[PDB]
C-alpha cells in the first residue's frame, strides 16, 4: 500500500460508496481477511515499552471499539499495532441502538457515534479467544499484548456484577482488562465515574480479578471521558491509588461539542471522536499523570494521527496510545506513518526511547 494513495485514493472511494457503519463491517472483514496493505515499517527497539507486566514492541494499539467482538485481533497485529484491545464485551448478546448510529464529520477529521454497545456477549467471544488462545500466548510473549474492554448490558439491574461476569469470563484470555465506565451511549454509565460508586464497582472488579489463576490474571484499567469535572477526576485518582487500580485509559469520546465543528452532522447525539478531541484527552492525561504523580500507566487515547500527537501525548505522561478514528480517515498505512513519525521525533528531542519521553512534560 501507499500512505498517499489510500488517504486520497481508496479510503476517499470507500466512503463515498458506503455508509459509515458499512464501511466499518468491511473493514473488520477485510482486516480478519489480511487484505492489508505491506507493513513496511520495522519496530526499532526505541518504540519497546515495559509496562503492565508486559513488553511492547511499540506503543501504538487500537483502541477499543474497532473490534467490538474479537474478529480481526490477528489482522490487527498485521496492521503494525503494538497491542490490541477488543471490546466493549457485555454479558448478554445486545443489539445497540438503530441505525443510522455512526457518523462521519469530514471537515473536521472526527467522527460522531451512537453504538450503544451492540455486543456479540461474553460467551461468543470466549469461544473465539479461546479458538486462538496459544497463538496470543506466542504473540503477548513476543510484545504484542491483548486487552479486552469490558460493558454492562442496557437492561441490567447491577452494573458490578456485569463487570465481575466479564472479569470472570473473559479475564482468563486477557493480558488487561478495561472496565470501561465512560460510554457516552450507555444511560447512566458515566455516574459509576462517582468515588463512592466508583470505589464499589472497582473493589468487586479487583476481588473477581485476584481470584483467578496466575497465568490467567489481568491488569485492570479504568477508561475514563474527557468531559470529567476536576472534582471526578480527584476522586478517580484516589480510588486508584487506594485500590491500587493498575492503570488508566484516557479518554473515551466527548460529548462535548468544541467551537469550531464544520460537518453538517456535529449536533448529532454521541461521543465525538477525532482531531476536535485530541488536546482535551492530552489534558485530561496530564491532569491524571499529575494526580497520580506518575505511578499509575496511563494509555492515552483521542484524536492521534501523527507522531507529533502520539509524542504530546506520551510527554504528557501515557506509556502507550491507542487510535481509532484517524484508521478510519487515513487507513491502514496511518498506523507505519505514526510510528516512524514518533521515532524521528524522539531522536529529535534527545530521547533514547519511548520510556524516557514518558512524563517529560511534568519534569521541565
Ligand atoms: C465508532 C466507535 C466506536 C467505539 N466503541 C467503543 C467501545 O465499545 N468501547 C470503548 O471503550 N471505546 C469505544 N470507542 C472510543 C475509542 O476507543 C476512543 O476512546 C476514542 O474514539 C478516542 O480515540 P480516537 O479519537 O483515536 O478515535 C469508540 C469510538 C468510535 C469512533
Ligand atoms: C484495503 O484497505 C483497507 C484494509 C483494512 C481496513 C480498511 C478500513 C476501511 C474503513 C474503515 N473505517 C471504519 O472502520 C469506520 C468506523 C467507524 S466510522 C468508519 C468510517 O469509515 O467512516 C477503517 F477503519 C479501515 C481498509
Ligand atoms: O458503543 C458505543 O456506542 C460506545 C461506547 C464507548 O465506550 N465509547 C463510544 O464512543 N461509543
Amino acid at each position: 500500500g501507499d500512505e498517499r494513495f489510500y488517504a486520497e485514493h481508496l479510503m476517499p472511494t470507500l466512503q463515498g460508496l458506503l455508509d459509515p457503519e458499512s464501511a466499518h463491517r468491511l473493514a473488520v472483514r477485510f482486516t480478519s481477511l489480511g487484505l492489508l496493505p505491506r507493513a513496511r515499517f520495522q519496530d526499532s527497539d526505541m518504540l519497546e515499552v515495559r509496562v503492565l507486566g508486559h513488553k511492547f514492541r511499540n506503543p501504538v494499539g487500537i483502541a477499543a471499539g474497532f473490534d467490538k467482538h474479537g474478529e480481526a485481533v490477528d489482522g490487527l497485529y498485521k496492521m503494525g499495532f503494538g497491542f490490541v484491545e477488543i471490546g466493549s464485551v457485555t454479558p448478554k448478546p445486545q443489539e445497540g441502538n438503530p441505525r443510522p448510529r455512526v457518523f462521519r464529520l469530514p471537515e473536521d477529521q472526527a467522527v460522531i457515534n451512537r453504538y450503544g454497545f451492540n455486543s456479540h456477549g461474553l460467551s461468543v467471544v470466549e469461544h473465539r479467544l479461546r479458538a486462538r488462545q496459544q497463538k496470543q500466548a506466542k504473540l503477548t510473549e513476543d510484545g504484542l499484548p491483548l486487552g479486552v474492554n469490558l460493558g454492562k448490558n442496557k437492561t441490567s439491574v447491577d452494573a458490578a456484577e456485569d463487570y465481575a461476569e466479564g472479569v470472570r469470563v473473559l479475564g482468563p484470555l486477557a493480558d488487561y482488562l478495561v472496565v470501561n465506565v465512560s460510554s457516552p451511549n450507555t444511560a447512566g454509565l458515566r455516574s459509576l465515574q462517582g468515588k463512592a460508586e466508583l470505589r464499589r464497582l472497582l473493589t468487586k472488579v479487583l476481588q473477581e480479578r485476584d481470584g483467578l489463576r496466575r497465568v490467567h490474571r489481568p491488569a485492570v484499567l479504568v477508561k475514563i471521558a474527557p468531559d470529567l469535572t476536576s472534582q471526578d477526576k480527584e476522586d478517580i485518582a484516589s480510588v486508584v491509588k487506594e485500590l491500587g487500580i493498575d492503570g488508566l485509559i484516557v479518554t473515551n469520546t466527548t460529548v462535548s461539542r468544541p467551537a469550531g465543528l464544520q460537518g453538517a452532522l456535529r449536533s448529532e447525539t454521541g461521543g465525538l471522536s477525532g482531531k476536535p478531541l485530541r488536546d482535551l484527552s492530552t489534558q485530561t492525561i496530564r491532569e491524571m499523570y499529575a494526580l497520580t504523580q506518575g505511578r499509575v500507566p496511563i494509555i492515552g487515547v483521542g484524536g492521534v494521527s501523527s507522531g507529533q500527537d502520539a509524542l504530546e501525548k506520551i510527554r504528557a505522561g501515557a506509556s502507550l496510545v491507542q487510535l481509532y478514528t484517524a484508521l478510519t480517515f487515513w487507513g491502514p498505512p496511518v498506523v507505519g506513518k505514526v510510528k516512524r513519525e514518533l521515532e524521528a521525533l524522539l531522536k529529535e528531542q534527545g530521547f533514547g526511547g519511548v520510556t524516557d519521553a514518558i512524563g517529560a512534560d511534568h519534569r521541565r
